[PDB]
């Protein structure tokens, strides 16, 4: 009834990575290490990374899935707010109910479980270019959290998947979610409330 969210290298030594983005406030996504939180603007890009120390075989698969941080809401399915699951703001692949996209990549799936009835978007993992040492995903994150009958100003955690082609764990890391208005300023909130 809850995904775990242990973070597990596994035998390929997966783990996530950010860029360093800065808290600018004009800044549209901004991931704080003290924290291990990302914040975001509604449905713009966030880059993570993902590193191995070796090579997975062919038919690895990345998956993301939120869930609520706080305890006494984990069992309940995120999902987009009443509003934006009706906004009509379809990119043709994802359900409008997906809080996660991915972006940019034509090959990704959207699984609706039916057994647990939680979302989430998979797809297969990439080695990296000729000249790069990881590869990313783009995520687009699709209501904020303070949508009122969403997500209701309740903080989420996105767990990150390697997965084998039956989709066995192989690996997992996570990170808390905060999609906001200006996610410069509330970082450094944030981070200031921490200290
Ligand atoms: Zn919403």
């Amino acid at each position: 009834s809850v995904p775990s969210q242990k973070t597990y290298q596994g035998s390929y030594g997966f783990r996530l990575g950010f860029l360093h983005s800065g808290t600018a406030k004009s800044v549209t996504c901004t991931y704080s290490p003290a924290l291990n939180k990302l914040f975001c603007q509604l449905a713009k890009t966030c880059p993570v990374q993902l590193w191995v120390d070796s090579t997975p075989p062919p038919g690895t698969r990345v998956r993301a899935m939120a869930i609520y941080k706080q305890s006494q809401h984990m069992t309940e399915v995120v999902r987009r707010c009443p509003h934006h699951e009706r906004c009509s703001d379809s990119d043709g692949l994802a359900p409008p109910q997906h809080l996660i996209r991915v972006e940019g990549n034509l090959r990704a799936e959207y699984l609706d479980d039916r057994n647990t009835f939680r979302h989430s978007v998979v797809v297969p993992c990439e080695p990296p270019e000729v000249g790069s040492d990881c590869t990313t995903i783009h995520y687009n994150y699709m209501c904020y959290s303070s949508c009122m009958g969403g997500m209701n100003r309740r903080p989420i955690l996105t767990i990150i998947t390697l997965e084998d082609s039956s989709g066995n764990l192989l690996g997992r890391d996570s990170f808390e979610v905060r999609v906001c208005a200006c996610p410069g300023r509330d970082r450094r909130t944030e981070e200031e409330n921490l200290r």
